[PDB]
């Protein structure tokens, strides 16, 4: 069985510098790319920044400075050099697919207290019936062409990917959730709605670029009953 487990998460004052952890299972950090993700409790989802198989970094351009990744041949590493009070978040590590760079193994993420393309996600909350139909559309600054990819997130849970590519859907996920978009207009949407579909969706570029990897600010969606 394949999997991703993060440690190092504390509370810290600031200006304490802290390292985290990233322990992978079942695969060789020698053959996947591993990428860094944070959320703040109650925002949304914000890419750190990713090394390659090959050791190949690449921050986003906010992170520079702030953060420093490394690895081991089991371990992928985060530091962040001075923390404030705005680092205050769970911190995730997440396992890149091969075609883009989006993730398809997330691992349950790590608490750290301490004492340029922008993306456009619409509606920011929408409730419909069992049974109902929610549209959620998602609007990229400049083109990124197929390089989309869809997240499931249940409350204090780490996110599943659903589509990757725009429109190709993830094993497991049922045909319910169909994708459809290209270069700066995409949607997503959930037919015959369930119980199980209560959580916050998230769009990502998963464009090949540090400046161009960006994720949606996030659509709760409900179920009316």
């Amino acid at each position: 069985a394949q999997s991703v487990e993060e440690s190092g998460g504390r509370l810290v004052t600031p200006g304490t510098p802290l390292t985290l952890a990233c322990t992978v299972s079942g695969f060789s950090l020698n053959t996947y790319s591993m990428f860094w993700v944070r959320q703040a409790p109650g925002k949304g989802l914000q890419w750190i920044g990713i090394i390659s198989n090959f050791g190949v970094i690449y921050y986003a351009t906010w992170a520079k400075g702030r953060f420093t990744i490394s690895k081991t041949s089991t371990t992928v590493d985060l530091k962040i050099t001075s923390p404030t009070t705005e680092d205050t978040a769970t911190y995730f590590c997440v396992r890149k697919y091969g075609s883009e760079w989006g993730g398809d193994l997330w691992g349950p993420g790590t608490l750290v207290t301490v004492s340029e393309l922008d993306m456009t996600q619409t509606p920011a909350s929408v409730s419909e019936p069992v049974g109902g139909t929610v549209t959620i559309k998602c609007q990229a600054s400049q083109s990124i062409s197929s390089y989309l990819a869809w997240y499931q997130q249940k409350p204090g849970q780490r996110p599943r990917l659903l589509i990757y590519e725009t429109s190709t859907l993830a094993s497991g996920v049922p045909s319910r959730f169909k994708g459809s978009g290209s270069g700066t207009e995409f949607t997503l949407t959930i037919s015959d709605l369930e119980c199980a579909d209560a959580a916050t969706y998230y769009c990502q570029s998963t464009y090949e670029n540090p400046t161009y990897v960006s994720f949606g600010g996030g659509t709760e969606v409900g179920v009316k009953s």
